[PDB]
């Protein structure tokens, strides 16, 4: 281009080589210039798989677009594929890099821009600017065809960090991650559902087990423990995401109770609803207020209710998900702001209950705490992200009539039962409004209540407050009314949020209670926490208590 003299030596070019196949000096005669000649050589070389026909190779050539492994790419993208800005090739900071000029001289290896000098089988690529990931692959157009070579994500990790290779190696709680080739670390992965697609490198932070929350390494202490790690996730909000019953757990560990889930003796198993089934679509009375009420007796047997010993004193609510698991909220036993941090043995739960007040001696049943697991992400200085502990008895429990589990679900189960036209349903003893607020005029509930809400739309929960809502929290309730408080203080702190799926017609825990601004102000929603994403959590927590045995 621009000379008269290379206007024409392109001409040229295309007659003799585009057009035609030519050797490196037929190629040379028209360029007149060796520099020129092994650059065009190198596009022709990387071109070698796409000769034919005419206009593949000369978008090939152009270099716009990768073409295969993007080896003839020379286009001007910049960033990877999540969006970081791509360091100088010329550059040694953050990383320094093994490949230049002088090792691969005929890559074009210019500016930042995306390059595959290695043949990398992901394709054109740079080096990044975030000093936690050296190099990353890039989403480059490809040639011919509407269609690029790895997807873009909008400055976020995707697939929960299935795909990272960066070398993060400490937790969010500034943990070093142990090495993953150490003995330790070896004989806990011995026989886990590793995906060898994740390279365990180092003691970076890796997901080879398909854990929803993410990213995690093993750090030191007892042997099993282990913590996430810092990443900055896709916004993944499951209730936009587009039969029967299977077990996840191992009933060893997990104890019995996965399989029967869900399904309540003195209704499902009897073919009975119960009062308010009848109201659980979102249509029904137009979408317009219903009240909470006595609950029937064993509507909700998985309900726990946690004491403290001394001075007797009931803490919060939690759920029973099999015979030795208990799911609550982390701040129920430590909150440091109340100056509250609760041990083992300072407490009991009751399980099987109706009354608050009466000891139930036919139907309700105690026991007492082998182990607490507060969840390793939870934060307070936050805004309570991750509030979520899970409780060990030490003996099992005896499944009734009044005591059976609620099922857990996973993320496709969660975004199906967000869907369906279906409310969700609270159920306590108001201890969530007692636990946070003076509570005057309306004492507490003497008997299990209950009330269904339906899901809120995610824009208009957000519109609801200044909080930022993170992907791992949902609203539910009746459109507020700014005059009126409402009733978005409802259940018990850390108790049970359910649906029942019209699918397998069993109840899944949806949400666990958490504070929100609904207990101190008007026109608001409840606030629960997302459970879906635990399950990989939960399963490597029972093997940590696995190892607990000696
Ligand atoms: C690219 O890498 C080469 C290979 O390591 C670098 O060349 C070496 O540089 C050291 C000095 O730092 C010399 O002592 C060696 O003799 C060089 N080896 C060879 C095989 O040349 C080179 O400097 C790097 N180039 C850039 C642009 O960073
Ligand atoms: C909550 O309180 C318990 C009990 O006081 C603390 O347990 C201590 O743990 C540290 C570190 O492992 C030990 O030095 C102490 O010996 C433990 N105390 C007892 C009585 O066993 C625990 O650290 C507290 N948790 C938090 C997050 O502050
Ligand atoms: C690429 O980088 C340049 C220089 O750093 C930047 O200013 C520009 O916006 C980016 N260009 C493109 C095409 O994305
Ligand atoms: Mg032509
Ligand atoms: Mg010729
Ligand atoms: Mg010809
Ligand atoms: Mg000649
Ligand atoms: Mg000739
Ligand atoms: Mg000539």
């Amino acid at each position: 281009a621009n000379t008269f003299l290379e206007e024409v030596r392109k001409g040229n070019l295309e007659r003799e080589c585009v057009e035609e196949t030519c050797s490196y000096e037929e190629a040379f005669e028209a360029l007149e210039s060796s520099t020129a000649t092994d650059v065009f050589w190198a596009k022709y070389t990387a071109c070698e798989t796409a000769r034919t026909p005419r206009d593949k190779l000369a978008a090939c050539l152009e270099g716009n677009c990768a073409e295969g492994l993007g080896t003839n790419y020379r286009g001007h993208v910049n960033i990877t594929r999540s969006g970081i800005e791509c360091q100088l090739w010329r550059s040694r900071y953050p990383h320094k890099p093994e490949i230049n000029s002088t090792t691969h001289p005929g890559a074009d290896l210019q500016e930042n821009f995306c390059r595959n000098p290695d043949s990398s089988t992901m394709g054109p690529w740079c080096y990044t600017t975030d000093p936690t990931v050296r190099r990353q692959e890039c989403s480059i157009p490809v040639c011919g065809q509407d269609q690029v070579t790895v997807a873009m994500t909008e400055q976020c990790v995707p697939d929960r960090g299935q795909q990272y290779q960066g070398r993060l190696a400490v937790t969010t709680h500034g943990l070093p991650c142990l090495a993953w080739a150490s003995a330790q670390a070896k004989a806990l992965s011995k026989h886990q559902d590793f995906n060898s697609a994740v390279q365990l490198v180092e003691n970076f932070c890796r997901n080879p087990d398909g854990d929803e929350e993410g990213v995690w390494c093993y750090v030191a202490g007892k042997p099993g423990d282990f913590g996430y790690c810092d990443l900055n996730y896709c916004e993944e909000a499951v209730e936009e995401e587009t039969s029967e019953y299977q077990t996840f757990f191992n009933p060893r560990t997990f104890g019995s109770g996965e399989a029967d889930c869900g399904l309540r003796p003195l209704f499902e198993k009897k073919s009975l609803e119960d009062k308010t089934e009848r109201e659980l679509l979102e249509s029904y009375i137009d979408g317009r207020i219903v009240e909470g009420s006595d609950a029937e007796i064993g509507m909700s047997p998985w309900q726990v209710m946690l004491f403290r010993k001394s001075p007797q004193e009931l803490l919060c609510g939690a759920s029973l998900i099999s015979d030795r698991w208990v799911l609550t909220a982390a701040h129920c036993l430590l909150y440091p702001p109340w100056d509250k941090n609760f041990t083992e043995n300072d407490l009991l739960v009751r399980i099987g209950k109706h009354s608050r007040t009466r000891y139930e001696r036919n139907i309700e049943k105690i026991s007492m705490l082998e182990k607490i697991y507060i969840h390793p992400r939870y934060n307070w200085r936050e805004n309570l992200d991750r509030d979520i502990a899970l409780m060990k008895l030490k003996k099992p429990v005896a499944f009734s009539d009044y005591i059976h589990p609620v099922c857990l679900p996973d993320r496709e189960t969660a975004a199906s039962l967000l869907q369906a036209g279906y409310k969700g349903r609270v159920t306590g003893w108001g201890n969530l409004k007692e636990t946070w607020t003076a509570n005057v005029g309306k004492g507490q509930p003497s008997v299990l209540q209950v009330v269904n809400l339906p899901i809120v739309e995610r824009p208009v929960c957000k519109d609801s407050t200044r909080i930022r809502i993170t992907d791992n929290m949902f609203c539910a309730g009746y459109k507020p009314d700014e005059g009126k408080r409402g009733d978005a203080c409802e259940g018990d702190s850390g108790g049970p949020f359910v649906m029942k799926s019209p699918f397998n017609n069993r109840w899944y825990q949806m949400g666990i209670v958490s504070w929100g601004e609904g207990c101190d102000r008007d026109g608001k929603y409840g606030f629960y926490t997302h459970v879906f994403r635990l399950k990989k959590w939960i399963q490597k927590v029972i093997d940590q208590f696995g190892e607990y045995l000696e």
